[PDB]
Protein backbone atom coordinates (compact mmCIF):
# COMPACT_ATOMS: atom_id res chain seq x y z
CA UNK A 1 0.00 0.00 0.00
CA UNK A 2 0.88 3.42 -0.98
CA UNK A 3 2.11 5.59 2.33
CA UNK A 4 -0.40 8.97 2.75
CA UNK A 5 0.40 11.50 5.19
CA UNK A 6 -2.58 11.12 7.77
CA UNK A 7 -4.86 14.25 6.96
CA UNK A 8 -6.63 16.26 8.77
CA UNK A 9 -5.49 19.30 11.65
CA UNK A 10 -6.44 20.86 14.99
CA UNK A 11 -7.10 23.95 14.42
CA UNK A 12 -5.80 26.55 16.51
CA UNK A 13 -5.19 26.83 20.29
CA UNK A 14 -8.12 26.27 22.94
CA UNK A 15 -10.91 27.18 20.00
CA UNK A 16 -9.98 24.48 17.19
CA UNK A 17 -10.72 21.91 20.18
CA UNK A 18 -13.70 24.09 21.26
CA UNK A 19 -15.40 23.76 17.70
CA UNK A 20 -14.95 20.15 17.42
CA UNK A 21 -16.33 19.19 20.72
CA UNK A 22 -19.43 20.96 19.81
CA UNK A 23 -19.46 19.48 16.62
CA UNK A 24 -19.08 16.32 18.74
CA UNK A 25 -22.18 16.97 21.34
CA UNK A 26 -24.16 19.45 19.58
CA UNK A 27 -23.93 20.05 16.13
CA UNK A 28 -23.07 16.80 14.34
CA UNK A 29 -23.53 14.00 17.03
CA UNK A 30 -20.73 11.08 17.38
CA UNK A 31 -21.49 8.90 14.30
CA UNK A 32 -21.62 12.34 12.07
CA UNK A 33 -18.43 13.87 13.55
CA UNK A 34 -16.85 11.23 12.76
CA UNK A 35 -18.28 10.32 9.28
CA UNK A 36 -18.03 14.07 7.84
CA UNK A 37 -14.62 13.99 8.23
CA UNK A 38 -14.10 10.29 6.50
CA UNK A 39 -15.88 12.60 3.74
CA UNK A 40 -14.11 15.71 3.66
CA UNK A 41 -10.63 14.05 3.93
CA UNK A 42 -11.47 11.19 1.82
CA UNK A 43 -9.66 8.52 4.65
CA UNK A 44 -10.85 6.53 7.67
CA UNK A 45 -7.66 7.10 9.40
CA UNK A 46 -7.07 11.32 10.02
CA UNK A 47 -6.14 13.83 13.00
CA UNK A 48 -8.81 15.05 15.23
CA UNK A 49 -9.65 16.69 18.36
CA UNK A 50 -11.42 14.76 21.12
CA UNK A 51 -13.59 16.06 24.11
CA UNK A 52 -13.13 16.62 26.71
CA UNK A 53 -10.40 19.38 26.31
CA UNK A 54 -10.98 21.98 28.04
CA UNK A 55 -9.50 21.93 32.12
CA UNK A 56 -10.14 18.01 32.22
CA UNK A 57 -7.81 16.94 29.77
CA UNK A 58 -4.36 18.21 29.10
CA UNK A 59 -3.96 17.01 25.39
CA UNK A 60 -7.13 16.86 22.96
CA UNK A 61 -5.32 15.38 19.84
CA UNK A 62 -5.80 12.29 18.76
CA UNK A 63 -5.21 9.59 15.19
CA UNK A 64 -8.51 8.17 14.42
CA UNK A 65 -8.76 4.70 13.19
CA UNK A 66 -12.09 4.32 11.41
CA UNK A 67 -12.14 1.23 9.40
CA UNK A 68 -11.85 -2.58 10.58
CA UNK A 69 -8.49 -3.08 9.01
CA UNK A 70 -6.52 -0.26 11.04
CA UNK A 71 -8.68 -0.38 14.68
CA UNK A 72 -7.13 -3.88 15.79
CA UNK A 73 -3.55 -2.30 16.12
CA UNK A 74 -5.64 -0.85 19.58
CA UNK A 75 -6.08 -4.52 20.97
CA UNK A 76 -1.86 -5.11 20.20
CA UNK A 77 -0.43 -4.74 23.78
CA UNK A 78 3.48 -4.76 21.81
CA UNK A 79 2.47 -1.35 19.59
CA UNK A 80 -0.21 0.40 22.15
CA UNK A 81 0.31 1.22 26.23
CA UNK A 82 -3.67 0.84 27.91
CA UNK A 83 -2.16 3.10 30.88
CA UNK A 84 -4.70 5.69 32.35
CA UNK A 85 -6.89 6.07 29.35
CA UNK A 86 -9.58 3.66 29.91
CA UNK A 87 -11.99 6.66 29.38
CA UNK A 88 -9.78 8.28 26.98
CA UNK A 89 -7.47 11.51 26.94
CA UNK A 90 -8.22 12.46 31.19
CA UNK A 91 -8.62 10.24 33.56
CA UNK A 92 -11.09 10.46 36.75
CA UNK A 93 -9.25 11.10 40.05
CA UNK A 94 -8.69 8.20 42.00
CA UNK A 95 -10.48 10.09 45.19
CA UNK A 96 -13.51 8.48 43.51
CA UNK A 97 -11.75 4.79 43.30
CA UNK A 98 -11.00 4.52 46.92
CA UNK A 99 -7.54 6.20 46.22
CA UNK A 100 -6.48 3.35 43.68
CA UNK A 101 -5.87 3.22 40.03
CA UNK A 102 -8.26 0.66 39.50
CA UNK A 103 -7.84 -2.90 37.19
CA UNK A 104 -9.53 -1.00 34.01
CA UNK A 105 -6.64 1.40 34.38
CA UNK A 106 -3.68 -0.67 34.49
CA UNK A 107 -1.22 -1.61 31.60
CA UNK A 108 -0.49 -5.48 31.42
CA UNK A 109 2.88 -4.84 32.51
CA UNK A 110 2.18 -3.78 35.75
CA UNK A 111 2.16 -7.09 38.21
CA UNK A 112 -1.23 -6.08 39.87
CA UNK A 113 -3.01 -6.08 36.64
CA UNK A 114 -2.73 -9.94 36.41
CA UNK A 115 -3.39 -10.61 40.32
CA UNK A 116 -6.95 -8.23 39.47
CA UNK A 117 -7.67 -9.53 36.36
CA UNK A 118 -7.78 -12.98 37.78
CA UNK A 119 -9.33 -12.16 40.98
CA UNK A 120 -12.10 -11.51 38.19
CA UNK A 121 -11.74 -14.71 36.71
CA UNK A 122 -12.86 -16.55 39.65
CA UNK A 123 -15.56 -14.39 40.54
CA UNK A 124 -17.02 -15.00 37.22
CA UNK A 125 -16.07 -19.01 37.40
CA UNK A 126 -17.41 -19.51 41.07
CA UNK A 127 -20.76 -18.14 39.97
CA UNK A 128 -21.56 -20.07 37.03
CA UNK A 129 -23.93 -22.40 39.23
CA UNK A 130 -25.72 -18.85 40.30
CA UNK A 131 -26.34 -17.20 36.89
CA UNK A 132 -28.90 -19.05 35.18
CA UNK A 133 -31.52 -19.69 38.25
CA UNK A 134 -30.58 -16.32 39.66
CA UNK A 135 -30.64 -14.48 36.24
CA UNK A 136 -34.35 -16.60 35.96
CA UNK A 137 -36.22 -15.62 38.90
CA UNK A 138 -34.89 -11.59 38.75
CA UNK A 139 -35.88 -11.16 35.27
CA UNK A 140 -38.98 -13.16 35.61
CA UNK A 141 -39.99 -10.09 38.64
CA UNK A 142 -39.14 -7.54 35.66
CA UNK A 143 -41.03 -8.69 33.19
CA UNK A 144 -43.99 -9.34 35.95
CA UNK A 145 -43.51 -5.42 36.74
CA UNK A 146 -43.18 -4.51 33.20
CA UNK A 147 -46.64 -6.26 32.58
CA UNK A 148 -47.97 -4.33 35.53
CA UNK A 149 -46.98 -1.05 34.23
CA UNK A 150 -48.10 -1.14 30.50
CA UNK A 151 -51.91 -2.16 32.51
CA UNK A 152 -51.63 0.97 34.29
CA UNK A 153 -50.15 3.20 31.88
CA UNK A 154 -50.59 1.95 28.41
CA UNK A 155 -46.68 1.78 28.22
CA UNK A 156 -43.68 0.04 30.59
CA UNK A 157 -40.63 2.19 30.89
CA UNK A 158 -37.95 -0.46 30.77
CA UNK A 159 -34.64 1.32 31.84
CA UNK A 160 -36.64 2.63 35.27
CA UNK A 161 -36.79 -1.29 36.37
CA UNK A 162 -34.72 -2.81 34.49
CA UNK A 163 -31.64 -1.02 36.45
CA UNK A 164 -32.64 -2.76 39.67
CA UNK A 165 -33.04 -5.90 38.26
CA UNK A 166 -29.53 -5.81 36.56
CA UNK A 167 -28.45 -4.98 40.13
CA UNK A 168 -30.24 -7.58 41.85
CA UNK A 169 -29.02 -10.08 39.72
CA UNK A 170 -25.62 -9.27 40.10
CA UNK A 171 -25.63 -9.24 43.79
CA UNK A 172 -27.58 -12.57 43.96
CA UNK A 173 -25.89 -14.14 41.22
CA UNK A 174 -21.92 -12.82 42.05
CA UNK A 175 -21.97 -12.79 45.86
CA UNK A 176 -25.15 -15.01 46.65
CA UNK A 177 -26.86 -11.46 48.52
CA UNK A 178 -29.91 -10.27 47.89
CA UNK A 179 -29.60 -6.61 48.08
CA UNK A 180 -32.99 -6.45 49.88
CA UNK A 181 -31.83 -7.74 53.24
CA UNK A 182 -29.51 -5.11 53.43
CA UNK A 183 -28.17 -1.45 54.14
CA UNK A 184 -28.24 -0.72 50.58
CA UNK A 185 -32.18 -2.05 49.80
CA UNK A 186 -33.04 -0.59 46.71
CA UNK A 187 -30.75 2.14 46.58
CA UNK A 188 -27.94 0.82 44.21
CA UNK A 189 -29.07 1.99 41.28
CA UNK A 190 -29.29 6.01 42.11
CA UNK A 191 -25.89 5.57 43.96
CA UNK A 192 -24.15 3.60 41.05
CA UNK A 193 -25.89 6.44 38.41
CA UNK A 194 -24.44 9.38 40.40
CA UNK A 195 -21.07 7.67 40.86
CA UNK A 196 -20.80 7.33 36.56
CA UNK A 197 -21.50 10.79 36.21
CA UNK A 198 -18.78 12.05 38.38
CA UNK A 199 -16.54 9.82 36.35
CA UNK A 200 -17.94 10.09 32.57
CA UNK A 201 -19.69 13.56 32.61
CA UNK A 202 -16.85 14.84 30.80
CA UNK A 203 -17.46 12.27 27.73
CA UNK A 204 -21.88 13.06 27.86
CA UNK A 205 -24.48 15.24 27.03
CA UNK A 206 -27.58 15.14 29.43
CA UNK A 207 -29.71 17.36 26.77
CA UNK A 208 -29.69 20.53 28.63
CA UNK A 209 -28.86 23.32 26.63
CA UNK A 210 -24.85 23.92 25.91
CA UNK A 211 -25.21 27.29 27.42
CA UNK A 212 -25.47 25.31 30.98
CA UNK A 213 -24.05 22.03 29.69
CA UNK A 214 -20.82 23.35 28.78
CA UNK A 215 -19.22 25.30 31.84
CA UNK A 216 -21.11 22.52 34.18
CA UNK A 217 -19.85 19.32 32.77
CA UNK A 218 -17.70 20.08 29.83
CA UNK A 219 -15.22 22.33 31.72
CA UNK A 220 -13.76 21.33 34.93
CA UNK A 221 -14.22 18.19 37.09
CA UNK A 222 -17.25 17.21 39.69
CA UNK A 223 -15.82 17.80 43.13
CA UNK A 224 -15.31 13.67 44.12
CA UNK A 225 -16.32 14.66 47.73
CA UNK A 226 -19.27 15.15 46.56
CA UNK A 227 -20.05 11.58 45.78
CA UNK A 228 -17.77 9.89 48.43
CA UNK A 229 -20.73 9.29 51.07
CA UNK A 230 -22.61 7.54 48.14
CA UNK A 231 -19.75 5.62 47.15
CA UNK A 232 -18.88 4.54 50.93
CA UNK A 233 -22.41 2.97 50.94
CA UNK A 234 -21.43 0.88 47.95
CA UNK A 235 -18.10 -0.11 49.47
CA UNK A 236 -19.40 -1.36 52.48
CA UNK A 237 -21.92 -3.85 51.02
CA UNK A 238 -19.33 -5.03 48.37
CA UNK A 239 -16.74 -5.43 51.82
CA UNK A 240 -19.88 -7.48 54.01
CA UNK A 241 -20.78 -9.19 51.14
CA UNK A 242 -17.94 -10.26 49.04
CA UNK A 243 -16.77 -12.82 51.67
CA UNK A 244 -15.61 -15.86 48.93
CA UNK A 245 -13.78 -14.04 46.73
CA UNK A 246 -11.84 -12.02 49.02
CA UNK A 247 -10.87 -15.22 49.92
CA UNK A 248 -9.53 -15.60 46.77
CA UNK A 249 -7.98 -12.24 46.71
CA UNK A 250 -6.01 -13.05 49.74
CA UNK A 251 -5.07 -16.77 47.94
CA UNK A 252 -3.61 -14.62 44.56
CA UNK A 253 -2.00 -11.55 47.54
CA UNK A 254 -4.42 -8.63 47.22
CA UNK A 255 -5.23 -6.49 49.69
CA UNK A 256 -8.33 -6.67 51.54
CA UNK A 257 -8.98 -3.24 50.28
CA UNK A 258 -7.90 -3.12 47.08
CA UNK A 259 -9.71 -6.12 45.84
CA UNK A 260 -12.91 -4.16 47.61
CA UNK A 261 -12.37 -1.10 45.54
CA UNK A 262 -11.97 -3.62 42.30
CA UNK A 263 -14.90 -5.85 43.02
CA UNK A 264 -16.84 -2.54 43.40
CA UNK A 265 -15.52 -1.14 40.40
CA UNK A 266 -16.31 -4.84 37.99
CA UNK A 267 -19.87 -4.68 39.15
CA UNK A 268 -20.65 -1.69 39.32
CA UNK A 269 -18.96 -0.05 36.18
CA UNK A 270 -17.89 -2.79 33.97
CA UNK A 271 -20.89 -4.75 34.78
CA UNK A 272 -23.91 -2.89 35.62
CA UNK A 273 -22.87 0.14 33.51
CA UNK A 274 -22.60 -2.23 30.51
CA UNK A 275 -25.39 -3.95 30.89
CA UNK A 276 -27.25 -0.51 31.20
CA UNK A 277 -26.23 0.35 28.06
CA UNK A 278 -26.29 -3.21 26.50
CA UNK A 279 -29.62 -4.08 27.16
CA UNK A 280 -32.00 -1.50 26.40
CA UNK A 281 -30.05 -0.90 22.69
CA UNK A 282 -30.91 -4.91 22.44
CA UNK A 283 -34.70 -4.32 23.41
CA UNK A 284 -34.60 -1.28 20.72
CA UNK A 285 -32.88 -3.46 17.75
CA UNK A 286 -34.92 -6.26 17.99
CA UNK A 287 -38.21 -4.77 18.70
CA UNK A 288 -37.28 -2.86 15.19
CA UNK A 289 -36.57 -6.01 13.37
CA UNK A 290 -40.12 -6.66 13.19
CA UNK A 291 -42.52 -9.13 14.25
CA UNK A 292 -41.50 -12.20 12.02
CA UNK A 293 -38.49 -11.98 13.59
CA UNK A 294 -39.67 -12.43 16.98
CA UNK A 295 -41.95 -15.04 15.67
CA UNK A 296 -38.90 -17.07 14.62
CA UNK A 297 -36.87 -16.67 17.80
CA UNK A 298 -39.90 -17.46 19.94
CA UNK A 299 -40.38 -20.76 17.77
CA UNK A 300 -36.80 -21.88 17.88
CA UNK A 301 -35.85 -20.96 21.38
CA UNK A 302 -39.27 -22.60 22.84
CA UNK A 303 -38.54 -25.70 20.72
CA UNK A 304 -35.11 -25.96 21.38
CA UNK A 305 -36.18 -25.70 25.08
CA UNK A 306 -38.45 -28.58 24.75
CA UNK A 307 -36.21 -30.59 23.13
CA UNK A 308 -34.16 -30.11 26.39
CA UNK A 309 -36.98 -31.40 28.45
CA UNK A 310 -38.01 -27.80 29.75
CA UNK A 311 -34.13 -27.06 30.84
CA UNK A 312 -32.66 -24.40 29.99
CA UNK A 313 -28.71 -25.16 30.03
CA UNK A 314 -25.62 -23.99 28.45
CA UNK A 315 -25.62 -26.92 25.80
CA UNK A 316 -29.47 -26.03 24.69
CA UNK A 317 -28.67 -22.32 24.55
CA UNK A 318 -25.67 -23.97 21.59
CA UNK A 319 -28.83 -25.08 19.76
CA UNK A 320 -30.39 -21.74 19.25
CA UNK A 321 -28.47 -20.47 16.74
CA UNK A 322 -30.79 -17.23 15.51
CA UNK A 323 -30.88 -16.81 19.46
CA UNK A 324 -26.74 -16.36 19.34
CA UNK A 325 -26.47 -14.54 15.91
CA UNK A 326 -28.92 -12.06 17.01
CA UNK A 327 -27.17 -11.20 20.31
CA UNK A 328 -24.23 -11.37 18.08
CA UNK A 329 -25.54 -9.06 15.46
CA UNK A 330 -26.78 -6.27 18.50
CA UNK A 331 -22.91 -6.12 19.84
CA UNK A 332 -21.76 -6.10 16.20
CA UNK A 333 -24.14 -2.77 14.97
CA UNK A 334 -23.98 -1.07 18.38
CA UNK A 335 -21.02 -1.72 20.23
CA UNK A 336 -22.34 -0.42 23.65
CA UNK A 337 -18.82 1.45 24.44
CA UNK A 338 -17.83 2.76 21.13
CA UNK A 339 -14.57 4.50 22.17
CA UNK A 340 -11.30 2.46 22.55
CA UNK A 341 -7.81 4.36 23.05
CA UNK A 342 -3.89 3.40 23.10
CA UNK A 343 -0.91 5.29 23.07
CA UNK A 344 1.70 4.36 20.45
CA UNK A 345 4.75 2.86 22.35
CA UNK A 346 7.02 3.06 19.58
CA UNK A 347 6.87 4.14 15.74
CA UNK A 348 4.17 2.36 13.76
CA UNK A 349 2.90 1.53 10.12
CA UNK A 350 -1.08 1.19 10.62
CA UNK A 351 -2.66 -0.22 7.38
CA UNK A 352 -5.65 0.85 6.54
CA UNK A 353 -8.02 -0.47 3.16
CA UNK A 354 -6.14 1.76 0.79
CA UNK A 355 -3.54 3.22 2.26
CA UNK A 356 -0.77 3.18 5.07
CA UNK A 357 0.27 5.52 7.75
CA UNK A 358 2.81 6.73 9.77
CA UNK A 359 2.58 6.97 13.16
CA UNK A 360 5.00 8.43 16.06
CA UNK A 361 6.14 6.90 19.40
CA UNK A 362 3.81 8.57 21.59
CA UNK A 363 0.98 9.69 19.50
CA UNK A 364 -2.65 8.45 21.06
CA UNK A 365 -4.44 6.77 18.65
CA UNK A 366 -8.50 6.52 19.59
CA UNK A 367 -11.13 4.15 17.26
CA UNK A 368 -14.88 4.59 16.85
CA UNK A 369 -15.64 0.91 17.30
CA UNK A 370 -19.01 1.47 15.02
CA UNK A 371 -17.32 2.61 12.29
CA UNK A 372 -14.84 -0.57 12.48
CA UNK A 373 -17.67 -3.25 12.77
CA UNK A 374 -20.28 -1.60 10.01
CA UNK A 375 -16.84 -1.21 7.92
CA UNK A 376 -18.66 -1.99 4.12
CA UNK A 377 -15.24 -3.18 3.15
CA UNK A 378 -15.87 -5.97 5.62
CA UNK A 379 -19.67 -6.88 6.10
CA UNK A 380 -22.01 -7.07 3.52
CA UNK A 381 -25.06 -5.08 3.99
CA UNK A 382 -23.16 -3.54 6.49
CA UNK A 383 -25.61 -0.86 8.04
CA UNK A 384 -28.74 -2.89 7.91
CA UNK A 385 -29.30 -4.95 11.31
CA UNK A 386 -29.23 -8.90 10.06
CA UNK A 387 -30.34 -11.12 12.56
CA UNK A 388 -29.18 -14.66 11.10
CA UNK A 389 -25.90 -12.92 9.78
CA UNK A 390 -23.74 -14.97 11.86
CA UNK A 391 -25.73 -18.09 11.36
CA UNK A 392 -23.69 -20.95 9.88
CA UNK A 393 -20.32 -21.58 9.35
CA UNK A 394 -19.43 -18.81 6.97
CA UNK A 395 -21.65 -16.44 9.02
CA UNK A 396 -19.56 -17.86 12.49
CA UNK A 397 -15.75 -16.71 10.41
CA UNK A 398 -16.73 -12.88 10.38
CA UNK A 399 -17.03 -12.78 14.67
CA UNK A 400 -13.31 -11.93 14.30
CA UNK A 401 -14.31 -8.95 13.13
CA UNK A 402 -16.57 -8.38 16.30
CA UNK A 403 -14.91 -6.18 18.50
CA UNK A 404 -17.29 -5.15 21.40
CA UNK A 405 -14.75 -6.67 23.87
CA UNK A 406 -11.41 -4.75 22.88
CA UNK A 407 -10.61 -7.57 20.99
CA UNK A 408 -12.19 -9.98 18.45
CA UNK A 409 -14.99 -11.98 19.20
CA UNK A 410 -13.21 -15.26 18.19
CA UNK A 411 -10.44 -14.30 20.82
CA UNK A 412 -10.33 -15.22 24.84
CA UNK A 413 -9.38 -12.41 27.32
CA UNK A 414 -6.22 -13.10 29.18
CA UNK A 415 -3.85 -11.61 32.25
CA UNK A 416 -1.54 -10.77 29.14
CA UNK A 417 -3.89 -8.68 27.01
CA UNK A 418 -6.88 -5.44 28.08
CA UNK A 419 -10.16 -7.85 26.29
CA UNK A 420 -12.94 -7.58 28.62
CA UNK A 421 -12.83 -9.84 31.57
CA UNK A 422 -16.57 -10.49 31.70
CA UNK A 423 -16.63 -11.04 27.61
CA UNK A 424 -18.40 -14.76 28.16
CA UNK A 425 -20.73 -13.57 31.09
CA UNK A 426 -21.66 -10.77 28.60
CA UNK A 427 -22.34 -13.09 25.76
CA UNK A 428 -24.18 -15.41 27.78
CA UNK A 429 -26.63 -12.91 29.90
CA UNK A 430 -27.32 -11.21 26.44
CA UNK A 431 -28.56 -14.50 25.20
CA UNK A 432 -30.37 -15.18 28.92
CA UNK A 433 -32.19 -12.13 28.71
CA UNK A 434 -33.41 -13.03 24.42
CA UNK A 435 -34.38 -16.35 25.88
CA UNK A 436 -36.03 -14.91 28.68
CA UNK A 437 -38.10 -12.57 26.28
CA UNK A 438 -39.24 -14.60 24.14
CA UNK A 439 -40.06 -18.00 26.42
CA UNK A 440 -42.98 -15.46 27.85
CA UNK A 441 -43.75 -13.19 24.94
CA UNK A 442 -44.69 -14.09 21.00
CA UNK A 443 -43.39 -10.37 20.34
CA UNK A 444 -43.73 -6.65 21.45
CA UNK A 445 -43.72 -3.13 20.26
CA UNK A 446 -40.95 -0.27 21.62
CA UNK A 447 -40.98 3.65 21.97
CA UNK A 448 -38.06 4.69 22.09
CA UNK A 449 -36.14 7.92 22.79
CA UNK A 450 -32.26 9.18 23.78
CA UNK A 451 -29.87 8.45 26.77
CA UNK A 452 -26.95 10.24 28.50
CA UNK A 453 -25.63 6.85 27.93
CA UNK A 454 -27.00 4.08 25.51
CA UNK A 455 -31.20 4.51 25.12
CA UNK A 456 -34.30 5.19 26.65
CA UNK A 457 -36.94 2.19 25.40
CA UNK A 458 -40.91 2.03 26.40
CA UNK A 459 -42.78 -1.56 25.82
CA UNK A 460 -46.14 -0.52 24.38
CA UNK A 461 -47.11 -4.05 23.78
CA UNK A 462 -46.07 -7.47 25.38
CA UNK A 463 -47.73 -10.33 23.41
CA UNK A 464 -47.89 -13.37 25.90
CA UNK A 465 -47.08 -16.59 24.08
C1 LIG B 1 -22.38 -5.33 28.62
C2 LIG B 1 -21.46 -5.34 29.60
C3 LIG B 1 -19.99 -4.97 29.29
C4 LIG B 1 -19.47 -4.21 28.29
C5 LIG B 1 -20.24 -3.46 27.17
C6 LIG B 1 -18.02 -4.21 28.42
C7 LIG B 1 -17.09 -3.58 27.59
C8 LIG B 1 -15.71 -3.45 27.83
C9 LIG B 1 -14.75 -2.73 27.00
C10 LIG B 1 -15.09 -1.99 25.68
C11 LIG B 1 -13.54 -2.80 27.59
C12 LIG B 1 -12.20 -2.19 27.07
C13 LIG B 1 -11.82 -0.94 27.87
C14 LIG B 1 -10.66 -0.21 27.22
O1 LIG B 1 -10.93 0.66 26.34
O2 LIG B 1 -9.48 -0.51 27.60
C15 LIG B 1 -13.70 -3.58 28.79
C16 LIG B 1 -12.69 -3.88 29.68
C17 LIG B 1 -12.85 -4.51 30.87
N1 LIG B 1 -13.99 -5.13 31.34
FE1 LIG B 1 -15.79 -5.30 30.29
N2 LIG B 1 -17.71 -4.96 29.53
C18 LIG B 1 -18.87 -5.47 30.08
C19 LIG B 1 -18.99 -6.34 31.15
C20 LIG B 1 -17.98 -6.72 32.00
C21 LIG B 1 -18.03 -7.71 33.05
C22 LIG B 1 -19.24 -8.63 33.35
C23 LIG B 1 -16.86 -7.74 33.66
C24 LIG B 1 -16.57 -8.68 34.85
C25 LIG B 1 -15.32 -8.92 35.22
C26 LIG B 1 -16.01 -6.75 33.02
C27 LIG B 1 -14.72 -6.40 33.34
C28 LIG B 1 -13.79 -5.69 32.59
C29 LIG B 1 -12.43 -5.40 33.00
C30 LIG B 1 -11.72 -5.81 34.32
C31 LIG B 1 -11.81 -4.63 31.87
C32 LIG B 1 -10.36 -4.14 31.77
C33 LIG B 1 -9.61 -5.42 31.31
C34 LIG B 1 -8.12 -5.37 31.59
O3 LIG B 1 -7.66 -4.46 32.31
O4 LIG B 1 -7.38 -6.25 31.07
N3 LIG B 1 -16.72 -6.15 31.98
N4 LIG B 1 -15.04 -3.96 28.94
C1 LIG C 1 -21.46 3.32 32.26
C2 LIG C 1 -20.47 2.79 31.24
C3 LIG C 1 -20.05 1.39 31.65
C4 LIG C 1 -19.31 0.66 30.54
C5 LIG C 1 -18.23 -0.18 31.20
C6 LIG C 1 -17.40 -1.02 30.23
O1 LIG C 1 -16.81 -2.13 30.93
C7 LIG C 1 -16.23 -0.29 29.61
C8 LIG C 1 -16.07 1.02 29.44
C9 LIG C 1 -14.99 1.41 28.76
C10 LIG C 1 -14.60 2.69 28.62
C11 LIG C 1 -15.02 3.73 29.64
C12 LIG C 1 -15.78 4.86 28.98
C13 LIG C 1 -17.24 4.44 28.86
C14 LIG C 1 -18.05 5.58 28.27
C15 LIG C 1 -19.35 5.08 27.65
C16 LIG C 1 -20.13 6.21 26.96
C17 LIG C 1 -19.51 6.71 25.64
C18 LIG C 1 -18.95 5.60 24.76
O2 LIG C 1 -19.71 4.66 24.39
O3 LIG C 1 -17.70 5.60 24.57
Amino acid sequence: LPIRNIPGNYGLPIVGPIKDRWDYFYDQGAEEFFKSRIRKYNSTVYRVNMPPGAFIAENPQVVALLDGKSFPVLFDVDKVEKKDLFTGTYMPSTELTGGYRILSYLDPSEPKHEKLKNLLFFLLKSSRNRIFPEFQATYSELFDSLEKELSLKGKADFGGSSDGTAFNFLARAFYGTNPADTKLKADAPGLITKWVLFNLHPLLSIGLPRVIEEPLIHTFSLPPALVKSDYQRLYEFFLESAGEILVEADKLGISREEATHNLLFATCFNTWGGMKILFPNMVKRIGRAGHQVHNRLAEEIRSVIKSNGGELTMGAIEKMELTKSVVYECLRFEPPVTAQYGRAKKDLVIESHDAAFKVKAGEMLYGYQPLATRDPKIFDRADEFVPERFVGEEGEKLLRHVLWSNGPETETPTVGNKQCAGKDFVVLVARLFVIEIFRRYDSFDIEVGTSPLGSSVNFSSLRKA
